[PDB]
């Protein structure tokens, strides 16, 4: 049923300097459909020499593009956005195919939320003041230059858009390494910016492994900035690789986001949305609220409510419109999550529902059972470590002060959730969570809100004007207007 | 004549948690007067265990201080500023003693410019909006937490102030490692914040080597951010040491700042100020304009003008009010500069004036001759490498387009200078220099202008509101106001 077909002519090519060119190496990367475990396509595996050709194209194109007026850059970006909306069905099918997102999920969110980043960067150029005059001193905001972008597989198009749209809008030039576990939609996206009219060399695509291609980028002497969305392990290696060239380093990494239900919350109506939030994209989301923090005298009620809403999630074939969750995105991730579930069992957590093993009736495919643990201690492995699968922890508290301490009891700080009837109280608690975003009573997504981590969830912000400013340098021209006397 | 006396009771102590405490190790660091080459004092050498006590104090004090109202924090900072102004003569004598700054220079700039950073952070709290409401989403700016500050010896008090004032104002808590080659003025500064009323643990001082104390800070699991002003070599090592904890990393590093004289400039009145600018603080300044870029058909005139103004700089005893330049700050730096001068001779540059050797008549003390090279090629070592002594390069150009290419022909981008009669033209050139600051026709210093590097001159900005925001996280509270329907 899945309708995506990889272009045979460009599958094992790179997009460099306005054209698809042969890779310098013959190594291939097979792409596996997580729903069937079959290789559905191959893509090329870049070398450092390929990353060289791409950086050279980006460098050569930077003067022309940064010299293009904001209004005109905004026109190209606008057109890119139209093309995403036009080819959205094609894009939803490739995302689903490569990382198993329920086709329903791919149409409703995987693509449209990505479109939104592009829209926001377009509208943004209409008002942004690149120069400001404070007296005799003028502040000019300029593109930082050639940028390395590395993205993960869980929200593949969306994570490419959060980086490319602002980078391009700022006047930067960009070389992107997509996840080798979700390369197909990136292939469509490169074709899309080509068709949208982006000058050769402004956007460049190279496929390959993190350590080889990503490593080359992090160390390249001609790259002015690198932005990575991925694991902490990879984030730190790129930071270390980038230090001697003193690049600007932007990192969006792991999380263990808390969901505090305050005592005055409507538990029957708030536990189900939290569970659904924790298990969105089958838990494959860094900001997912996977630690639900609730009053002890209410734990047995929320346990029942969590098993109840978990048990009604339809897990199955992503090709069906009524499937809610597809499989874990790939074999490596499947086995990691499975290990985390078994670790929780072995450390004595209560298995409210779910458990290990493939989902019954989908033995082929990385289908993982939606899992809920309760009576969870903050010291447990499943409470401290990001699992990146559908595994929700229930944690009890005896005071609101205690609930905040548990929420902050983590090396991470990417996001957080608060449920409460008294809005004043809920706000004061939110301002006490050390996290880049706190969400009150399940607000809807906001494409202008800065997104990023405190502590070990990263460095920098994406989305909206904040994300746009990550790609600008800052210049002071003192004596811009001569002084008096 | 120098009147500073180190407090014998606190010289080999650390300022931790509101008191002077014994170091955990008995290692001492001798402090040498560069003007006489005599050890004038000793200070303690911290261990990782000392950095632990200091981080613990900072952590423990962070809740109280961040919970103190901006208005009240601004009052403490205001008082710190009064005390700097009151004890300025004592502070100028300690700076001069430890790193050889001409006493005249220490009174006029070394201290007052440092006072200014403190003033700017005080006034700033009066207007800064820590919360903003964009609809149903609120942006709250919060202190990032415990901060490691590492500073150099060339502008010792001033570099401590650019970091501590904004950090404290933001609500952060701070542990500072001063340069072990300029520890005496830091000792007075710690006493000063104590007397000013800063709560125990908000500011902590530990002395010691970069690799040992600085290394401990860069790697500490409880430090949320580290800011370093120093060499590229040290900047990258701290970045690498900090990567696995994902700290915020702020770096102010080397420079090779160009000074372009455009053809319409008044060469007789512009060459002398450039030379004086290059040799301020005897060249011991990262942003100093040490590459003077001038029209070829004008080189012989600027050469003569540079020798002329160089030859009239009074180099001698910093204890004399009429001394203009003191010695290089310390023996290590003296020998480094001397090697750079000899390298320039050996690579065929023209020695317009200056040369190697101690300044005649000051054989005792690290007195270095003000040196000017001309007919300098961009590929020369003396053109590519920061020298950090009084060594000015003269470079010729045949077009304004060429002059810009030479100015940007550098791994650095900390600052830059433009001389020109047509202000429109001079502005357009300034916007073409890839540098954090460009200064037109020798404007006066601006404590609100963002200061920092493009490319390899660092990451982040100091001074004014920009520097203040380096110590704030960014939080989005989505659903702050419930939505319609
Ligand atoms: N904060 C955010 O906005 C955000 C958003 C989505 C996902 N994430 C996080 O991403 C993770 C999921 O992705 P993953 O674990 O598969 O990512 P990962 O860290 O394993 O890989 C991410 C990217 O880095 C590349 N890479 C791997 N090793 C590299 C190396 N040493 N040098 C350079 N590049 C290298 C990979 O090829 C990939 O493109 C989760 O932790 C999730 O929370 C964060
Ligand atoms: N950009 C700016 O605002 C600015 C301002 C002033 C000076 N500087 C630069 O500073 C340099 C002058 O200072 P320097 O060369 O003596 O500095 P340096 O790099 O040798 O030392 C700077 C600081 O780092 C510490 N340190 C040394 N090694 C360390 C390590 N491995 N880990 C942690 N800390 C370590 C030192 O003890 C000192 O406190 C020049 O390059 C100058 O341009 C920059
Ligand atoms: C409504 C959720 C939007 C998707 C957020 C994905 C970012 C986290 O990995
Ligand atoms: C007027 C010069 C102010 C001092 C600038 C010092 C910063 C560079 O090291």
């Amino acid at each position: 049923l899945n309708s995506h077909r990889v272009d045979p002519h460009t599958a094992q090519k790179f997009y460099i300097d306005g054209h698809w060119s042969a890779p310098l190496s013959p190594v291939s990367i097979a792409v596996v459909n997580p729903a069937t475990e079959e290789v559905v396509a191959h893509v090329a595996s870049g070398s450092a020499a390929d990353v060289d050709r791409a950086v050279a194209a980006a460098r050569a194109a930077f003067a022309g593009w940064s010299g293009t007026s904001p209004e005109v850059r905004a026109q190209v970006i606008g057109r890119i956005h139209e093309l995403i909306i036009e080819r959205k069905e094609e894009l939803a099918q490739a995302i689903s195919l490569e990382m198993g997102a329920a086709i329903s999920s791919a149409r409703a969110m995987q693509v449209p939320l990505a479109a939104e980043h592009v829209r926001v960067a377009r509208d943004l150029l209409a008002t942004y003041r690149f120069q400001t005059v404070e007296g005799g001193t003028a502040i000019e905001r300029e593109p930082i230059g050639v940028c390395a972008l590395i993205t993960p597989w869980n929200w593949p198009l969306y994570q490419i858009t959060a980086k490319v749209a602002p980078a391009i809008a700022a006047g930067c030039t960009v070389v992107l390494k997509p996840s080798e576990l979700s390369p197909l939609s990136a292939l469509l996206f490169a074709q899309l910016v080509h068709d949208a009219g982006l000058p050769p060399g402004v956007f460049n695509l190279v496929n390959g492994s993190g350590p080889e291609v990503g490593g080359a980028m992090a160390a390249h002497p001609d790259i002015d900035m690198i932005s990575i969305t991925g694991s902490n392990r990879a984030g730190a290696l790129v930071a270390q690789a980038a230090a001697p060239t003193v690049k600007r380093v932007t990192q969006e990494l792991g999380g263990k986001s808390p969901n505090i239900l305050l005592p005055d919350a409507d538990f029957a109506n708030a536990v189900p949305p939290g569970v659904m939030a924790a298990f969105r994209n089958v838990g494959q989301s860094a900001s997912a609220p996977t630690r639900m923090i609730v009053p002890r005298n209410r734990l047995a009620e929320v346990e029942a409510l969590a098993a109840q809403t978990a048990g009604t999630i339809v897990v199955g074939d992503p090709q069906l419109e009524h499937t809610v969750l597809g499989p874990i995105a790939n074999e490596a991730q499947f086995h990691r999550v499975q290990a985390m579930i078994n670790a929780g069992i072995c450390e004595g957590a209560k298995l409210v529902c779910g458990g290990p093993g493939r989902v019954q009736g989908h033995e082929q495919g990385f289908y993982t059972r939606p899992t809920v643990f309760s009576e969870v201690d903050s010291s447990m492995r499943i409470a401290r470590e990001e699992i990146f699968g559908p595994v929700l922890c229930l944690i009890a508290y005896d005071t609101i002060d205690e609930a905040v301490a548990i929420a902050n009891d983590t090396v991470y700080g990417l996001g957080a959730h608060v449920q409460g009837q008294d809005l004043e109280l809920a706000r004061s608690v939110a301002s006490r969570i050390r996290a880049g975003q706190v969400h009150l009573n399940y607000p809807s997504w906001n494409p202008m809100a800065p997104f990023g981590g405190y502590k070990r969830s990263g460095n920098g912000r994406e989305y909206g004007v904040h994300g746009f400013e990550e790609y600008l340098e800052t210049k002071a021209i003192v004596g811009f207007a001569p002084a008096d006397l």
